[PDB]
């Protein structure tokens, strides 16, 4: 039973075989094989160009988990949250956290849930980690010179340190039991706890024409006011802003009426539990069949049905219903299911490349999936800051990785812990790489420790200059540890 | 034949003769061997009267190249931009590419010709780069902070990366072959081409006391308020000022009457290419006879005074010619020739002491060959900066040295395909080297292709120090590499 | 008879029997055994606290070092001096360095005068060197912006660049000879004399009462004014001083009292022989028995009593006597003695680090060593630039560093060399280490030389930035050199 990374020490003519025979080359979860297509659909001669559209699939895969996090997860969050009574700055504050990490986490927690690419997850947290503490903190401040706050600014610097070195040194005993993911969740818990206590001691001292309305994801006037290259943009969002409207109910307690788009939420009673039956567990406890002589799918048709009908006839079209604030819910299962799907599809073709061209997990993690995670960081801080906000921009960068670290590790392992009835998660470091990973967040943050308090908290173009060309040695250190130049 | 480094253990009775019959010691750039001047012409003894007299010798001639820089090159770069209406980044693109980038040029056409220096060749050209893009870019924004312009840099930036990695991939396939030269060639002719039409869219969308006067560098006046020390810098700087006045021709558009000497241009007319030609090639073509009856320098000597005799006559003290700019032209190439020159001395001084002081072939050869190709572009780069075009110069930092890499390889290649009637160029990396030259390169144009649109193309001290900075950390890698410590 | 590096390989059994019998683990000064805490007096369980234990009690000389050279050596020194009547351009140019290079001098002189410890002076001269150079340097800039003065900048540089290239020689030959360390110390003088040259040519072109008062270290009224932090470093740093004021006299020539309290000066004539007798050798001379019948502290108690009674009892309470001055002297030598002391401690400390962790002496040198003996630089030069004197903090930062090396190899070797009656001081070859700490040195020099000029002299917070990086660049490279992930 040969590690199927031998398949590029064979000859042509039997590289399909050993794809279909070796289990070593075939995943858990997903819907399209990768290394499947590679060796057998495309032919022999056409290797870089299947990859170029890998990469440009990948690419485009990023842009679905954006989308999806920050239009339809966060604001149906937030929806439940403030059905019960929750404040407003730090709202902003960990809010915009969450939806910059939702695609961190589920990465991480597919995973986690492989022995096989496990070692992605580390490099693929501590990468994005490095990744936006020096490329998007500090092109914060090449756009916009503002005045950080002194006593945030030491509170989530000294908390991320700590994260940083439990994580060092769990990799250092090589393995992550019960426990520790529990007190990773526990320290996360008391982080945010620390922000509300402290916070408050600073303070004290016809329905046709609505279906249309409702399905189309353009604004032509805006559209129009637009450029070229945001016109195009636009252009290629616009199927997955479609796809998601469609199945995903949206609840605003912002605007008036919350978005009671009477028919279309009617006829999601009935979508959104089929993208749901066939996205959970790639679909596998949808073919089930009670009994063997229906599937699940059609029983699940059939409730949705009656439940639309009745909902449909039993409501106003101006005036929401009484239970309306349980379409959250909803739209917070279907989107998160959403973003587990594409994020399965990311982690299998990073193994793919893997496999073909026999590069360590902990590169690909810290090169593909840590830039692809960190796009949504750059837009909405970017964004945030040339807005004239680049405080609350500059606190997001700090006080969000935080939560991708601590949430990340401990909730794949629990749940990794909880599903194989294992006692740990095994970390196997992969071999020289991961110490050099290490060793550049920490020394990261010791420059951003002793420099902002050095400026007086006031921060400008020179420090992000400066942080941008640690992050090209950075990548300089990485290439030449891989191509085996620095060795031992 | 022995290294040319022995020649300091021989015996003191025939070193000379050591020096005259080995080739491999005499130099092949200038105009003086000063390997035999300090083993033949000088007694064995007065050696360090040998050393300080070269020592005085490469301070005057630096002098030379300040003076020749500041007083007539960059003001006839200026008056051909002004009665063209050139723009800054044209005009940094396309005529101070060619004055700063015929040295690179020359080396490549030679250092191609060998089949065994072909890969040195290549290690040049990109050493070159990285000195220029980093180094003089850099000093052009601090000592004079500035706005680009965005388009143009755009341009600019893409297409010579664009270029950097086609020469990647030819030096990874180990080969260039006659279509790769004329994609090489072709590639430069359809960059100028784009570069003018852009900018043609943009645009649409009696007579003694004057020869003694003209011809004089002292000025009484000033003469008699200065310092001492300034007194005898002005004395030191008379000789090479009267010849400079005495071949380069210049004009000025800030002068009313337009800086224009009628008996001294009409004079220039013959005397300019009369020392075009004795210092192209040192005089190589100036010896040779057209028909065996008249020879070269006689010809360009008969047409030039025909020229001169008809200017002299056809025109007035009073007002200039019509077409005067012209004249900024020739005292474009001529005062262009002075430095280089120069510029050749230079070198084959420092290379001289490097045997005395038994140096070997380590460095002086990938990293002194780039700084001696350079130091025209950071004379003419400096001076045109601090003098309020540093438009011009940063254009010409990364507009010029994409004439430098295509027309080199391009050129070299051709010619040495066409000598040798072979179909091919072998491209053998000797060793890391070559690939840590390639990848620094890379990293400098993605370091500058992020951090001047993330600025607003407004450029000041900080990126300049960055990028000093960036080169330090490049000569730490060369080093590691050079002494082994950094190997497979 | 194994070196003390192989106690680590025993059985922990017999590590304790090993240090008393091996003669390699015994230090032939100070006061404290501390392989012998390590190993005999403490359980092998905990060894981990002693270490922490001992790098707190590290950290505490380095405050005893920094207190008596600033608050009680430099002012005696300035007494001695006003003898002569200096004014204070000299003061501040020269004082500062000797206060804040004391520490480094006394570390130097004590690690020269072992073969085993010798490794650690030259790592800790020049690793201060580039501490100092970056670190404080850099960070004066980013406190406060200024223009520095050109002529002493170009001065300083260069005289800088000369020692570390003797050093640089120095160590390449392997040895520092008798002609050699007087060439340092004549090399020292002729720097001094040309500063003073220099700005002279610029400056044309009851009792008991008294006794409880004396014994004060606090002024409680700036005690309750203090802040939090500041009020913790007072009553760390209270038994220090309290022991310093009991000791060392002082002689105060700007104050109108002079310092004279009568009565603690009187005892301190019965206190301060004793000191000097009990820390001269680590108190070899104390116990040597005259005739067999009296010690030397014996008969230095009792002749100090005697001049103590006679000197009280002839003396008055508000004048000074005439030999007042005299007690000048007393308090610079017994202060001498406590530094020599302290770093004796020190140094010791150090070697049995390296004994347990098979660290390299210039790995120990150039971090925690350098590190403890900048100390005082950072307060003093940070101080200073807040209080709005930046450019004597800068000058200070380049010219204390002169003093530093210069006075540092040099007498530090000619101790070493008159008390063995040997020829030369071998400096023994810790590896690739000390030539990667050397190239450091000298590129942080070179990127100083390059950047100061190029800026006019207008120092700003990106160039300290840029300095701050550098270090953090340093500290890799050292890292990955002393775990042999590079080598050769
Ligand atoms: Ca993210
Ligand atoms: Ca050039
Ligand atoms: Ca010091």
């Amino acid at each position: 039973m040969a590690d199927c990374r031998a398949v590029c020490s064979l000859n042509t003519s039997d590289r399909c075989d050993f794809v279909k025979r070796n289990p070593d080359c075939h995943s858990e979860g997903g819907y399209l094989d990768y290394l499947k297509g590679i060796f057998c659909y495309f032919p022999p001669n056409l290797l870089p160009l299947a990859i170029t559209l890998y990469v440009f699939w990948l690419l485009y895969l990023f842009l679905i988990l954006g989308v999806t996090a920050a239009k339809f997860f966060c604001p149906n969050l937030s929806a439940i949250s403030t059905s019960l009574k929750l404040s407003h700055n730090v709202a902003g504050v960990t809010f915009l956290a969450f939806g910059n990490g939702a695609p961190d986490i589920f990465s991480a927690l597919v995973a986690f849930s492989d022995p096989r690419t496990a070692g992605l997850a580390i490099g693929a947290l501590f990468g994005a980690g490095v990744l936006v503490t020096t490329v998007v903190a500090g092109g914060i401040t090449i756009l916009r010179p503002f005045m950080a706050a002194s006593r945030p600014f030491l509170r989530d610097i000294t908390f991320y340190m700590v994260a940083v070195f439990l994580t060092f040194t769990a990799l250092y005993l090589g393995r992550i039991t019960l426990v520790w993911a529990l007190g990773y969740l526990g320290l996360y818990v008391f982080y945010v706890v620390t922000v509300i206590i402290c916070t408050w001691v600073y303070q004290r001292q016809t329905t046709g024409q609505i279906l249309l309305q409702a399905l189309n994801p353009l604004d032509y006037r805006k559209w129009r006011t637009q450029s070229i290259s945001c016109k195009l943009l636009k252009v290629a969002k616009l199927p997955v802003e479609f796809l998601l409207l469609l199945t995903v109910p949206v609840v605003d307690p912002d605007k008036d009426d919350r978005n009671w788009k009477r028919p279309l939420n009617c006829l999601q009673l009935v979508i959104s539990p089929l993208v749901l039956v066939l996205t959970l567990q790639s679909g596998v406890y949808g073919i089930y069949e009670i009994g063997g002589l229906l599937p699940v799918w059609a029983v699940v048709v059939i409730v949705g049905t009656a439940l639309a009908s009745v909902t449909f006839f039993a409501t106003s079209n101006s005036e929401p219903p009484r239970l309306h604030w349980l379409f959250a819910f909803l739209g917070f299962l279907t989107s998160a299911l959403w973003i587990n799907a594409a994020a399965t599809e990311v982690v299998n073709i990073l193994r793919s490349l893997g496999v073909v061209f026999r590069l360590s997990n902990t590169v690909l993690g810290l090169t593909l999936l840590a830039w692809g995670n960190s796009i949504g960081d750059a837009f909405s801080d970017f964004t945030l800051a040339r807005q004239g906000y680049p405080r609350m921009a500059f606190s997001a960068c700090f006080g969000g990785i935080i939560f991708n670290i601590l949430v990340g590790v401990g909730l794949g392992c629990l749940l990794q812990i909880v599903r194989s009835h294992a006692s740990e998660v095994k970390l196997e470091p992969d071999g020289l790489l991961v110490w050099v990973l290490a060793s550049a967040l920490g020394l990261s943050l010791v420059f951003s420790l002793v420099s902002v308090p050095l400026q007086c908290f006031q921060l400008s173009k020179a420090y992000g200059l400066c942080l941008l060309l640690f992050y090209i040695c950075f990548i300089v250190v990485v290439l030449l540890t891989e191509f085996g130049v620095i060795h031992l």
